[PDB]
């Protein structure tokens, strides 16, 4: 069999694990998303397309290097990457644009703090990486940038970065060092009347945000474990328990979880990751992350999209792995009974679809929210989301096994014959990329009037 | 909280039971079908009138007495106690009418010129059975006739020989020459024409004598609805029903009766080519040993909810009741348990076709099977099914499982189906939503079967066709709803799961909608 | 295969039903205990010899009825019968006697020159209820005498009045400055000295009668005492007193029979050893319909605790007239034991019917195939996760002597206990491979009938000089015990559980051994 | 609380998750073995004194590399540094020795200078006696002659840790014309692999057969097998293994795919597996190795055999002093997966930070323990584990269930072999399981078993054997307080037999210390 479908039906987690099998060739879209951060070694348009083509789904900005002119063509560029598979709108694929704020960081001159002796005033001690170590008139480790100590979350410039983003319908804001809930609010402050329509995701990167986690989860939109900062901030040994936790506490709150930095390092320099950084993947993907992502390996390395290419493999498999029948099961039992339609229909959708080994489930969406409503229970059957409103078919990607589609064709006379070009366009793409054949069964999910909110209906129907 | 809601959400089972609350009122409508069966006790038309009110909801017709002549007038009466509530289509409540087919039976003679008289059989005494055309009245405290001549060639030397109810005992302690000489391990008082039972003897009547055809054809002929049929005891038994059953009635529904060893033995091959099944505890409770029946049922309800057919828990439920105005502690419970094993519905017999308490019978298992059904712990028992349940493809399981999980994330009272034969309104019911299925249905007949089916409501609908398929769909819908209003399955406010199909025609239900009233 | 060991690897409960099997003949020691009441139809010491024989293990006194002196021989009686098999230390069958308190019950008068001798109480016609001890022994059609005074300052207008056994009905329409005028709602053949209901409408738990019962108890070295009408935690404190200093030894087993005490049952349960489910008066004074509940929640609380429950009041009536129990009857039995219930009792089966030793031989055959068909699987686990941690190196062993009989088809777990409190700490966890309780106290010996599937054996031998010597013959002598009467064959494997060092309240050794 | 016991009581799997601490500091031995192998970095007796004090368990000679001779002196000074500590029977750790079969490579030739191989450039491979130092960025040269006649025109073949990449692209008379798919810096004597290859090399050269005699003659414990492929592989081994040494535990390595393809027959033989993601990951997909890991953690967990997780764990350490975030949870996860040990190379054998490497891989398996879910765990065996006759997996099971109930600090086995202490381990438990026993090499070979610690015994037997028993016992105790596993008030579980030798361990009791 396929997709450890064996696997699949164990009756408990261990027969489960003694079921894998590594020639269950897996047969999915896979469902994790992969960031990408945008730096010389992939700003090129060529390059670009390369990185799509492979895989990439949400393109990251880092402020934390860079004039606003240089960024400014690198948006300027994805968009014209992407623009130029506008070819077929049954491929079309739709890139986030996610800006990473720079925040409070302490760097470093061009031991006595104030090779002997070393911009954050009131620091009166770890330099580069975690790598140079001194201790408080002062070095307890050597070494040939961030300094991490075990300032204001929005400066000035913070605010500035954020108002460069709205000029630019950047899609996401990742938000540097977020330590608790106040932090948030003062991002969408800074972010403007003019973008609401921006999702928040909070870092988490130190002691007192893991601390205040759910404070923070509950005014973002998701979260982002950041594994680089949050590693020196802590023990280096806990880090695996934050990681697991919150992508947890997470996986139940229904918001998009992202598992960070250095998953495929080596790869900067080398054309295969180590044991360790393939081993890293899975897990994340294992453990819930709802997208991975990449750094140095995207940004400034010699293999940006071979490291695509590898993100996207591991989590084909990973994927196939996931042991739904604990977790759909889990779920029900701790997600709270609910009253809106639309949680109910998508419960059902998913239902029938583990019922069926439907292959995909179609939701007409506007906003994207019944999308997620049906992957917040982890389908195994893919999430095709039709939608017009090229944003929220973006943002889409925050979430696991959502595939959005961005339809474009000017609306029919008639609401109902509307609705059916756009599911069948759907099951076109569908056959067309190969996530459905004829003979498969399909789950499809709509409404019962015109605009959001109003998710209600379920249908099954044959290929 | 009410229908035991804080036993329903409780981590195990234990947890589960020590959370049952005697002052948490239950708040549904009872799920487990009631069989009465009619006799001279429930005959009148005002009786059955009582009776459906009270909750009945399939009439039991027992081929084992009376005429043809006889039953056609009880038919005729059940109908039109039945439609004495035509008067409001929003009320009408449709009733089955089942044929309890006669079978192959061994009852004894009619005793000294006593069709009414009891001789009264002593404990250490001599009994000859007897085979004589002669004995045939000739009843004695002493001597006893049998229907069933083979019988002296089938008891050996220190064989068991029971006789009405299993209540009187013998032992087969000489064969020779024309009786059996036995003695009476048990006592009491011995009627005409009661019944035999011969355990680790092997019987050898057919499953279907020409009455037995007979009757099917009498049955066909007056338009029952289910033919339950005694002492199936291997899958080409029902073959033969249904083949007696004849052309004019694939209709009806066939419900196996299980009523010994050879039947629970290959009860898998029965199960498969019936309907369902009926645990005959009286005739199983002699033929094996009365210590083992509670396996037999367990065991049949449990494979009979796995593979989604209607099951049968029977005889002797409410026994006391055939002479007393009130249930044993015995009684009532073993109904709690027919209902929480699983059964489809639980049935009565003395109880109702001769005591001097048919109505209150009936208002008693309505009643217990409240309760119990409130206390039905579905969260361990919908998981089960989905996890038993292998995959399927059929696009009306889909929609019924999804149904189903739909209606517990809501707290919808009611999923209501349309439905032609039937069949949907029962995958919905094999996952034992907790909502009532409220089955909208044009064949008044289709509508009688349904209620085999745990809490599944039948809904006649009259009204001729509109032009448009969608318009007509939407008033049977709509009907299902208001007759759900005003029989209080549903308030405004409420939320509700639909489920319909693409096109006209059974086999093609494929929809599922969340509507508030 | 046997004990149903199919259906007990199934995967969940729903599939292990689907593989009960009716040809699976148990092998298995029946682990419910019976409680079988003394009375006419039972109190000869030959026909006890039998009901012994068939299965018996605990003798009920009802003093609701009977003298003192009548009691008193059915205990010498009892006695004897057991005593009769003191004749080989491996198969004698020690029995417990339980006296059953009378409590502050309410029953009606003999009838007019009426021992055996009835009125017909018809539909719709008026009765004289009446309190003047004048008419005591004057009942007719319409006039019922009842033993309870107040009961005229107690029953308002429109409140009902059920006369024997709630079947007999009648709806008081009139209070009277000398009785009740009342129509009768339901009618039937009313007899004498028979029991009076008053649902929903100051008869004291212990009456000086309750007393002087108890005391008669202790005189007599009765070994339970099941208490009736309990109906909150101060009136065990009560029973307790009046047994006095020469009885803690005594096991009090709180009888449920109403709402107030369902409604109590937490506080009730704690202050006793164990609880009575009595669905007679309980099944009402409560709607009939919920008693089922009363009985599963009570049964499982019971079950969590580590509490003895016993399961009440006609599971075979039939019977008391007839040799075949109802398909009910047979079934009540079974799921009183699948339910949880440490002992399932007769009543009229056993004091007046015809079959008495029958009813007795059912109840055991009913009774092993339950026990065949529990579902440990859930049950055992179930209970780890409810069960708190504990520090008590008793505990501690017998969880694990019960999950390593799990582990290998355990036959039996063989326990050396005092007071038997180590063999009830296997039987918290039901093991199902049976416990097999070696002890010197023919009262422990007894008292652990209580306790689900433990099968005392009374040792008799005097002590080894060695401590080590005399366990390991007390241990051997369960082991040949249980050879001789068929719990354990050779090549199985034996879990056997020990202390180290003399004395009660130091178990704290678990071994295998291979027969 | 600590050792994350909150999320240890959480209902589900999920809301277990939610409710680890990064603040529940643990509280609790490592129960995950470090195997370390020895290297110039890590062969000097006082750096091996130090290695030990950071946890090191068991030390590996990798016989790929270094004369007998050579590894001769590692034995020898690892027996040094371990008697450093002979000082104090409370503290002394036993430490295992391990032989890493070479077995079947393919290497390269001979050039500290690495010719260049640029992708599209032309390679010659060649088998040719002449070239055997003559290669170049042009020319490698293998020490396999038949990579000849079996590398088809086509097939892939890799050099260096997968680095370096050459499609066959034709066949000429003297060797392989390939083309450098993959480029890079190209070293001496390096591995080569060839998937979809079917190599003949035998699993046992001569060589190998000449390296266990050594490892007999000199007492290793543990022989981990190179390139096990078929469960007639490990007969070999234990054949050559000679008389002398049934003593010794065998490890089969995976490595490729018809191993894990065989790996149930394979298991069934052997002592314990261990996958060995560096071949077994250039042999398969990469992307598939976290399939072989989960599977055959989880088939090993159920068999009750120890596993061991190889490769890559900690890499960047060769050459810095901290991990990289995936490193660090590359460990944590083969501790949550279920392995049995987690091994170091390049860490400790090459790199600048040994002592280190062992530190870490020491602090993340406690936590990663701390944070196991025990409960859904102990469950899923009971379930799954066979139902068994034998008295000590029964007793066992039952010390174990016993433990749990009391939180017991530590289980006590009087063991010869150390079967039983392993039959205690295969439910992992969570007190700790103290095995005292007179066997130095038990004593040794039971570091292959989660949280066991072994003690060795060294006084003389009393006259009476009961005596003797019971010093056996308190001596756990004793070591027990004084290393600080159990304090006063503890509980704790000893399980022992009814007579002298091994297999008939039968015996569970409680004792409050
Ligand atoms: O943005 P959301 O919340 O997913 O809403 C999905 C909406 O899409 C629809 O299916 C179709 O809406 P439009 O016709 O406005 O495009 C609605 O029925 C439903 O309300
Ligand atoms: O009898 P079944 O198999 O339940 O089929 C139910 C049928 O009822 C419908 O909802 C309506 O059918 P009709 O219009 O023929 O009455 C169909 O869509 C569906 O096929």
């Amino acid at each position: 069999q396929q997709q450890q479908l064996p696997a699949a039906m164990a009756d408990t987690f261990l027969e489960h694990l003694c079921l894998l099998d590594i020639d269950s060739e897996p047969v999915a879209a896979r469902s994790t998303s992969i960031i990408a951060t945008i730096g010389p070694a992939s700003r090129s348009v060529e390059r670009l397309k390369e990185m799509i083509k492979a895989g990439m789904n949400i393109a990251r900005l880092n402020f934390s290097h860079g004039s606003h002119e240089y960024h400014a063509e690198s948006i300027a560029n994805v968009r014209e990457a992407v623009e130029s598979f506008a070819g077929s709108p049954l491929s079309y694929r739709p890139v986030a644009i996610a800006l990473d704020t720079k925040g409070p960081e302490i760097r470093t001159g061009i031991v006595l703090v104030t090779a002997n002796t070393v911009d954050y005033p009131n620091i009166v001690i770890y330099i580069d990486d975690g790598l140079i170590s001194l201790v408080v008139v002062t070095v307890e480790n050597g070494g040939v940038k961030g300094v991490n100590l075990p300032l204001p979350g929005l400066s000035e410039q913070d605010v500035r970065d954020l108002r460069f983003g709205v000029e630019h319908g950047v899609d996401i804001v990742f938000a540097s060092f977020v330590r608790k809930a106040s932090d948030v609010a003062a991002v969408r402050a800074a972010l403007g009347p003019e973008g609401h329509g921006i999702k928040i995701i909070s870092k988490i990167e130190n002691h007192e945000g893991v601390k205040r986690f759910d404070e923070i989860l509950e005014v973002s939109d998701g979260i982002m474990v950041a594994r680089g900062d949050l590693g020196i901030e802590i023990p280096a040994e806990k880090v695996f328990l934050a990681q697991k936790m919150m992508i947890g506490r997470c996986n139940l709150a229904g918001k998009p979880v992202v598992c960070a930095t250095q998953m495929l390092e080596s790869m900067i320099t080398k054309p295969r990751p180590t044991r360790a950084e393939t081993s890293d993947v899975a897990n994340a993907v294992l453990d819930g992350a709802d997208c991975i992502m990449l750094s140095g390996e995207t940004a400034k390395g010699n293999f940006p999209v071979e490291a695509v290419k590898m993100q996207h493999a591991i989590a084909r498999e990973a994927e196939a792995a996931v042991y739904h029948r604990q977790l759909f099961e889990e779920l029900r039992r701790a997600a709270p009974l609910s009253r809106d339609p639309t949680e109910v229909t998508a419960i059902g959708a998913v239902e029938a679809a583990f019922k069926c080994c439907a292959a995909a489930i179609i939701v007409l969406t506007t906003t994207g929210r019944s999308a997620q409503l049906l992957s917040w229970y982890r389908p195994r059957a893919a999430v095709i989301a039709v939608t017009r409103s090229a944003q929220a078919a973006r943002q889409v990607h925050l979430c696991r096994g959502v595939f959005p589609l961005l339809y474009r064709e000017p609306p029919e006379a008639i609401w109902a014959d509307d609705v059916d070009r756009r599911v069948q366009f759907g099951i076109e793409s569908g056959k067309l990329r190969g996530f459905l054949r004829v003979g498969d069964l399909v789950i499809v999910v709509t409404g019962w009037r015109p605009g959001s909110g109003y998710t209600n209906i379920m249908r099954v129907l044959s290929i």
